[PDB]
């Protein structure tokens, strides 16, 4: 099925109730690698919609995304690889990967993967 | 065997990962139903922390809960009962019964409960 890329997680993104869902929580080279992979396997849906995230994403993977506006609504076969940050980051603000990996190992930024049973 | 209740849910409330989890969807009455049961029986942990949402709750399910917050975090044998509002409540407004039914009606309230 199809994988989500969020900032986000959200009771809306699910199509329909009950479901059951499993969430892991990823360290930064499993969620760059899952990424890669649904990247190039083309099943990755992209709907990260702010520029800033968007940046610190493809600064932390080396990847190349450009944001994408997508209402997330998830089937019973689909899954989301999740970025969720703590502070709200600098419209602006250039990071390097000594600053990112500084969020990261201070815990304001952590990675999930959320999957259907 | 925690029952909290929020207005919202986030991957924040977990404590341990991998944890799977059981999201269903209430309507009005159950919703109502397993707050008034979960208080009863001394589990239900109020998470609402703004009092324009306690209102509407309190006047819905005839409750008389007050702003409470807390940092709410389950464990395995924890639940949580939820309140989605979609937008937001207008200030200085007192809804009755009627118009949280009509938003109810409207889809722009939802209830869940979210356990393991």
């Amino acid at each position: 099925g199809k994988v989500f890329l969020t900032n986000a997680f959200s009771i809306n993104m699910l199509k329909e109730f009950p479901t059951t869902i499993t969430i892991d929580k990823l360290d930064e080279e499993d969620f760059c690698l899952k990424l890669e992979l649904r990247l190039e396997d083309g099943t990755l849906i992209n709907a990260i919609g702010h520029d800033s995230t968007i940046n610190l994403v493809n600064t932390l993977c080396g990847t190349q995304l450009q944001k994408n506006r997508v209402e997330v609504k998830m089937n019973e076969g689909d899954e989301a690889l999740i970025i969720m940050i703590s502070q709200r980051l600098e419209e602006g603000k250039v990071l390097s990967d000594k600053e990112i990996k500084d969020m990261y190992r201070q815990g304001k930024i952590s990675f999930y993967e959320v999957w259907h049973h």
